[PDB]
């Protein structure tokens, strides 16, 4: 009875961003069986909106949350839970096993893909409706991964983008397009990035914009835009300098439009962008020296314009707070004429910056963009670490 | 296919409360993940009735429940839950983060609204159906505020009772009205209420009736009467010289009916009242000093007469026993005649009045009216904070 | 769409019992968020059958366990859960407030009874798909009572067999019919039963038959049937000589057919029986001195033969083990051309009888008919009481 | 509206063994209310796949866990949950109490059958939609048992595989054919397998093909070719010299098909196979003195071919790493042209191995196939069992 989502209104217009959805995780796991998480993300359903996660296979108290800080074992799955809770044993969903993923709905069903493997033999698995369809092996045998956000679909076309090669020098992405959890086609990055990572995507009438993490040389985002139609793809950089990623060097006055800002190398993290004319809008870091604080600057034109500066902006996450990835979602299900943005921040909790405690997790907040000036809080993780000691 | 519930019939003759649900929420959570809340309520869908509060983001156990006294936080969400279960991480589902609330279905789909913010730049979020719809950000940047209990509404329009400003002074109330969560219409307050706080509604034939809290100079309630199609309100007080505030006055022989009844100032609590001429009951806590007991008592035309007095009563809670915030509802969609009157009473447990624990919280008792002349029980919240120690 | 279920099969011949359900609560609870109970039972939807019981709002773990071998607070509620799990407060759904119960299921939806109040002023509350429809209140002022096991319906009409006054001498007992929750009748009991409490009944083409409890005088069990159609009933005592009440005297071989059988006075147990001619099994603990061991015996034309014996057994519970109330129900929306008579036992644990622990508790074991002569296991509850310690 | 699942497809090609799914079981009960299990598999419906396995009616961490190395208790039952969750006890659905069973579904609903009883007196009762349809007493009294896995349907008739009498010698095997859990038939074992425990069973367009257990004297394992339309079924043993049972000899040169591959007596491990001529896979542990380790090896024509040796193989499970039962499953509802082949691996913690802590339990592994040739991983059970102590 359902039909494909097509993609067919713009962006609304952003004059600040409201409170969305927040799950205290890290406060709630200090006594209850919450999950250790990261790489977390929202996607929604045409009835419904779950946040998303890789679990490490432990709770938070327990024994076995000691040395989550790494990112890749057996014991990592791809979960859902409903908005606003905590990821909890009992309310996650395991929507596959690996440690790598991506996930969107095509207003019919769900396609979800997970990455397991060791680093030499990783393989991602494509399962739609909740059923294994596909499966692709590494093509350079070196941590074959994707995006820890959202795909998008149009017209049942599911673009993903994944890399597999070197974090600090040239490696092999491709953009994979997916109907049904089946492979329509892949091909090659094509454009002027040099580099790309776990790349925050939103679609919209125009196509799909992808903004990713540059983790060789560069301190400005990648960008590709996909056409998810005719299965074609463009690549260059954020252009402006107000500079994204982080660790970064301070803003200069021209960007880079087709290469890597250099300052910062062998580094990044996931981010995202709303590229959209004076509609324009860039999450980062506040710090630019680590993962604390986020704001959204409003930067007219900055995927275009290499002296573009903000004119507007909000506070998300104060800099004494701890931040991480952030990525971008929307509800295409959502009555109205315009596409609200969303985005989501995980707040990283414990290792490497908190020491005492012997595990990495995370929670979440999560903001949508309103058409009112509305006033800004900030929102912080809100858990006392010397709790869990 | 479901229709837009409208106000057709008249109250129930109440001769009696009965129980109607309980959760006991304090002893389970001795020892079960049950959230620490404050300002509960209770609200019907067309084929469940649901427990609503202010989750704090910790559980009562957790060690982040010291503090909880504090109102506002980033870490505060109203959640709803099934009838008399306690609020727990598993079965808590969040409507919306932020610390003052109201919620109510329309007989299509919910509306529910949530205010976070620091004091002097907050917001509302009205949601519908699950989605983020219209944002109203403050107007006199001083906590801006809503009712602490459930809506009502009428052909799909949803009035609420808001308050900015000071809460020890005159203050700038308003009146929305919602039609699947988009803003029809506003007003100020008009009529001869000084100050309104914390609004407790019910509808019936006649229009929306509701009674609020006047933290400034009165401890006579304020009432605010809404005709929800042609979209306007007035206002006055309970000219009863039962009075129903907390902190009060003993009761005089003459009460006011345009103007606050003196003698305790900058104080109050949530409460409300079913004003139906002969068939008016009122709830008042038992003490005149502090948030203890509390009693139905039956009014004859309380709204209008300024010498009226009790005939006849039931005790809900012993004055020994402590109480809080109460509010009204009613199951629109029950088959019959008539509409059931029922309410419900926060049961606060811990700060201030118990300062061994660290922590506040509640459980929930709520009744509804019989035709019959039931016996009375009294229903304490029923835990032994010793345990707590 | 549904209709209401009538009553058109007779009983499946029984010639042994199979395990049904068994939740194995107490030893869930060592380690794990399960309700105190206590007065459990088991009720059949047409799509799902669950377990019910008398919550003490606790778990057995918490602290507030302490004193729940106390039988009324306003702490206790009927719970319902699925079919052989424990009742955890997660898992457990609130059919109504109070200290004594029924629930019934009249193929379109659920009647749910409770009674609630101090013993000279209690009131029952019947609520008929999850909203309260009537209230009964006290009519002799000594603790109104009701079935603690399931009611049946026939074309709507659901009898309920109520007692209120003393447990020790004559009493005031009333059969109720009940259809959509509203009252259609009451009436006195009639005929030769002296004392009536905690009826067990189930229903088949001739009618509805209700086993009880003579607290009085009586160790024979007193007999209701009821007639459905017409609303009337007549009692009597099963005639036969295998006495089965708890405490009780040995088994002579003349019964009383239309009074007490006299030994032992102020004491009883729920139990049940299926009366069915040549097809007629009897439940009764193994010791005649307390609540342990737990036998089925067939004991052909119990009901009229006063010098019936045992022809075939079953042993459910040793009698090292301990029992407690036992009941009747059926899933009458089984298909097949009979009715397969069901029961379960309760398995008390903890006070009075196991004082090293302060609380008391229970788990279920359910058994249903075959027509098979199957081997036969005993069903203990499991838990090792000193792990409380 | 549903009909019943007809096997129309072959099995797919398999180049390799893809993930999906895994619970990581005892990592999580180490903080979280996770039961005690053993002897797990996953079944499909139509709608979802679900774990399954005897509960010990016991948490982990539960002092009742200690003892759990037993077989057969009355606080073991059938519980089924979501994939990749662990089995808790929130989310752990009863299907039947008993010690011994299987579960399949038809394409309309799922037959669960349990055993229970002592070893003398045991009995099946097979449920249907989640009702008691049959019962059958055991006809050896010696143990009573079954698959331990899934059944297959075809056109509505299940067949099932069980045993009663010596696991050490001569026993009595019957192939039973339910429908809609009514018994059609059922026949005595014919063929040369000289003993049959715990088969392991998937159904294509030939048929439905079961490998077993020999627990008397074979290494290789027994065959049954079962004919669901005919009711027939024949037996063997695998012929190849690649052994599959464990303990077990080492792999000589010539095999046997119809009597046991001599050396190891009196014991053996539940194993599957996928016989499909040049499309072949076994499954077996590693070791062959020990339940550890896990691979398949591609061994063509390995059910006839009495010299065939491995041309491929994936590892699951070092041999470093405890395993377990293994068994078959496929969705038989996934959309395409062929059923795709998947088993999962029991992976046994604590007693026997173990014996620093009281309790035996498992986490579970499960693979499906691919037609691409993926890079392989290791998949243990992840838990540090000094953690529990
Ligand atoms: C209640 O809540 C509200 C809502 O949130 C809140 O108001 C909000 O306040 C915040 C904080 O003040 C504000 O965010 C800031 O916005 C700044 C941009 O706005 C200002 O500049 C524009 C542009 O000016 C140029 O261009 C004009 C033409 O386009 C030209 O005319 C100018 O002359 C100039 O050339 C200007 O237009 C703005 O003026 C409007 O807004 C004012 C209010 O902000 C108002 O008073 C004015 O009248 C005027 O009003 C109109 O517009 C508003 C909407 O904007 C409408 O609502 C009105 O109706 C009118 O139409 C402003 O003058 C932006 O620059 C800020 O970001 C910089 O600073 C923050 C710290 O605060 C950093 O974290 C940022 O990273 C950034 O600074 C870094 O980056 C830049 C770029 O490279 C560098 O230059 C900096 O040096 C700095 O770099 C360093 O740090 C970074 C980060 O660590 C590092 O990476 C670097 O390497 C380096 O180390 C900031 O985003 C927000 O917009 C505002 N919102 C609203 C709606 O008002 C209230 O305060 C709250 N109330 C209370 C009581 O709390
Ligand atoms: C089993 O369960 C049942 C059911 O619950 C229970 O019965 C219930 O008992 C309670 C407690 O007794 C009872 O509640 C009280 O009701 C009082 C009102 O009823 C009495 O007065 C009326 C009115 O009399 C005037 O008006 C008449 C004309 O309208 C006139 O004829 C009179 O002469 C007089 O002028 C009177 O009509 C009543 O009489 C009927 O009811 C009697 C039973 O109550 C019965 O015996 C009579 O025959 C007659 O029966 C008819 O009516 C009933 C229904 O009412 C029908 O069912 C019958 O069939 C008949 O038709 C009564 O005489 C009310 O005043 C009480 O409230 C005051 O007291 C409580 C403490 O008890 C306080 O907490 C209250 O706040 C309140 O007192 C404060 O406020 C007032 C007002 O300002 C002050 O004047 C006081 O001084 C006091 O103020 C102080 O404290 C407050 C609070 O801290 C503070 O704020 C102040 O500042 C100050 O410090 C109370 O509500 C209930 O109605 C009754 N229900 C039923 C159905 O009977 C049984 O007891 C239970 N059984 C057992 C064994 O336990
Ligand atoms: C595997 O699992 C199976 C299945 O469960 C299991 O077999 C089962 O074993 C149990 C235990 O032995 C058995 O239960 C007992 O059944 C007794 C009744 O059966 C016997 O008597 C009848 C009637 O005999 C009279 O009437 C006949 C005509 O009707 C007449 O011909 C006789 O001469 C006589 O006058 C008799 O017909 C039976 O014979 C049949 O069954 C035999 C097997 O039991 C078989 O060998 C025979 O060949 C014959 O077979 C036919 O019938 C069976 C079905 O029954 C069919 O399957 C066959 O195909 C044939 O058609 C039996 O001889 C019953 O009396 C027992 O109950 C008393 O004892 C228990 C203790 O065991 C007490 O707890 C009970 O309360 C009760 O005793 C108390 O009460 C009585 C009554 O007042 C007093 O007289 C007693 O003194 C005693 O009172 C004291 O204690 C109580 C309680 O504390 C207290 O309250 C008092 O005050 C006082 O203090 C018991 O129920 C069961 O039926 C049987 N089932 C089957 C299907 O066989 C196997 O053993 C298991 N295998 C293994 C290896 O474990
Ligand atoms: C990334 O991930 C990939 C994918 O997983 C991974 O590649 C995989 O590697 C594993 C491990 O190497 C490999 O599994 C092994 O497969 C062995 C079989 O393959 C080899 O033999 C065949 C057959 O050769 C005979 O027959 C031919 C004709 O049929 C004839 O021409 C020959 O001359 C010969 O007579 C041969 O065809 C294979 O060659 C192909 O594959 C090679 C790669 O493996 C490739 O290099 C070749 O060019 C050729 O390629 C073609 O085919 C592949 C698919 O196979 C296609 O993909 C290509 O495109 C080409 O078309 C191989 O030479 C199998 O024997 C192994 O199993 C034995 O060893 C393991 C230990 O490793 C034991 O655990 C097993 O039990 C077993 O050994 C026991 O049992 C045997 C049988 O009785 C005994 O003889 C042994 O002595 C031993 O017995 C002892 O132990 C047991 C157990 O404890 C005990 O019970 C006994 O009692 C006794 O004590 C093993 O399964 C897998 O297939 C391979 N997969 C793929 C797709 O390549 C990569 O390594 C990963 N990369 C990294 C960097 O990690
Ligand atoms: C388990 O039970 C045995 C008795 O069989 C006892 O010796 C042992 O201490 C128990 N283990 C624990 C951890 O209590
Ligand atoms: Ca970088
Ligand atoms: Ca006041
Ligand atoms: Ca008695
Ligand atoms: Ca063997």
């Amino acid at each position: 009875r359902r039909n494909f989502n097509n993609l067919t209104k713009g962006l609304c217009t952003i004059n600040s961003w409201h409170i969305y959805g927040k799950d205290n995780a890290v406060r709630i796991g200090e006594s209850s069986d919450v999950l250790v998480t990261r790489e977390p993300y929202v996607s929604c359903d045409p009835d419904e909106c779950r946040f998303y996660a890789l679990s490490q296979g432990t709770t938070i108290r327990g024994k076995h949350s000691n040395g989550t800080i790494h990112d890749r074992s057996q014991y990592r799955a791809l979960i859902s839970w409903p908005l606003s809770s905590p990821p909890t044993v009992h309310n996650s969903r395991v929507e596959c096993i690996g440690w790598s993923s991506t996930s969107c709905h095509d207003g019919k069903s769900r396609m979800s893909i997970c990455i397991s493997g060791p680093n030499n033999n990783a393989s991602a698995v494509v399962w739609y409706n909740r059923r294994p369809v596909a499966e692709i092996n590494t093509w350079a045998r070196n941590i074959l991964r994707t995006q820890e956000s959202e795909c998008v679909c149009h017209n049942g076309v599911c673009p993903v983008v994944f890399t597999d090669g070197s974090a600090t020098g040239p490696a092999d992405t491709r953009i994979y397009y997916f109907k049904e959890g089946k492979i329509l086609k892949w091909e090659s990055l094509t454009g002027t990035a040099k580099h790309i990572e776990e790349c925050s995507c939103y679609g919209e009438r125009t196509g799909i914009t992808c903004t990713c993490r540059d983790n060789w040389q560069g301190s400005n985002r990648p960008v590709i835009q996909i056409d998810p139609v005719a299965m074609t793809h463009t690549s260059q950089y954020i252009c402006s300098p107000v500079l994204t990623d982080n660790p970064r060097p301070n803003d200069p006055n021209i960007g880079k439009c087709n290469d890597p800002y250099p300052g910062n190398n062998n580094n990044g993290v996931k981010g995202f962008s709303y590229l959209d004319g004076a509609n324009t809008w860039l999450g980062r870091t506040i710090s630019t020296a680590s993962r604390s604080g986020y704001e959204m600057l409003k930067v007219p034109n900055a995927l275009t314009d290499d002296r573009s500066k903000p004119i507007q902006g909000q506070t998300i996450v104060l800099n004494a707070d701890w931040s991480g990835y952030s990525g971008s979602f929307m509800d295409y299900w959502a009555e109205g004429d315009c596409y609200r943005a969303c985005f989501y921040v995980e707040l990283i909790r414990g290792r490497p910056k908190e020491d005492k405690v012997w595990w990495t997790s995370n929670s979440i907040v999560s903001m949508c963009s309103s058409t009112e000036f509305l006033g800004q809080w900030n929102w912080p993780d809100g858990a006392k670490i010397e709790y869990f000691l």
